[PDB]
């Protein structure tokens, strides 16, 4: 079932989400399923549960839009926790299904570890770098009430997608 | 003649505009006329020349949309210069025809003087306060390559117009 993606300005994107406590359940598998399918219909590369107004520490991401980017595995991750593996920052283009039509260059950690659980309950623990890492940090921000504009350093790079010609 | 309003991301909104040097001319009266009419068709309260891709220190503003706001006189102002008359800041909702659908709360000086010229060449010099002042500061920012997002302090207040329920 495709869910409506709520848009920036909705207070429900600004909340700190509680943990998932129904790992391995049918209610969670169905919700995850709705997320992949919502993500897929909107052509997303990641989608966090608060963007479909579900107050939970859950995100889906991955794909084989962002045309220059390498493959990221299709992943559903509950209770994500993130640690930087280096202090190196890297600038890159982000957009967001809750902020349609726009994008900006955003600094993120180049190198992270993230941990949490698959919907079935098995542990997930990975080192990620570059675009993979950026996606996870971006979706993690939603789980703590944060959107990408408040991370923009260079406002010359923020603009509509069809108009932007800033050269990174 | 209504002109296309160019959208955030166009590099032409990011330039420092040179002065108008054709005060009292027919070329300027016609351009001003195009601005009022462009402003009017888009339901603006102010429009700066760089938003129709004209690289000049010129803006029009005023009206008898922003439904709670008091009347501001219809004004065409060339070579605007602005001085704060007090250090008092005041927060208020802004939007922008180059950033359609969005708005944010933005701090501005409560009390300003602005000077420059009418299109006919006569001097204009006024003290302005509140909404009047905010409009002029906002349009002045365009003339130096600046848009309102880079002035947002509280990102919880930035969002789409039809969705926002932040209570100022
Ligand atoms: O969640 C999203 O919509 C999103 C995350 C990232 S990272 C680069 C683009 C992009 N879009
Ligand atoms: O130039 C504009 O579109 C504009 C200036 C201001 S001040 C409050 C709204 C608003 N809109
Ligand atoms: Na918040
Ligand atoms: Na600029």
């Amino acid at each position: 079932m495709i869910r409506d993606i709520i848009r920036m300005g909705d207070k429900r994107l600004l909340r700190v989400a509680p943990q998932v406590t129904n790992l391995g359940s049918a209610e969670l598998h169905a919700l995850v399923s709705d997320m992949f399918e919502t993500m897929g219909a909107a052509h997303g590369v990641g989608l966090a549960a608060p963007q479909i107004a579900v107050d939970l520490q859950l995100m889906v991401f991955g794909f084989e839009r962002y045309p220059e980017a390498p493959a990221v595995p299709l992943t559903a991750l509950a209770n994500a926790q993130i640690e930087p593996l280096s202090d190196e920052m890297e600038n890159g283009w982000e957009g967001c299904l809750s902020i349609p039509g726009l994008r900006a260059v955003i600094p993120r950690y180049r190198y992270i570890r993230y941990r949490g659980f698959a919907p079935d309950g098995s542990p997930i623990e990975r080192e990620a770098e570059g675009f993979h890492a950026r996606v996870v940090q971006h979706e993690y921000d939603h789980l703590v009430g944060r959107l990408y504009p408040s991370r923009i350093e260079n406002f010359d790079t923020f603009g509509f997608d069809d108009v932007l010609s800033y050269d990174l």
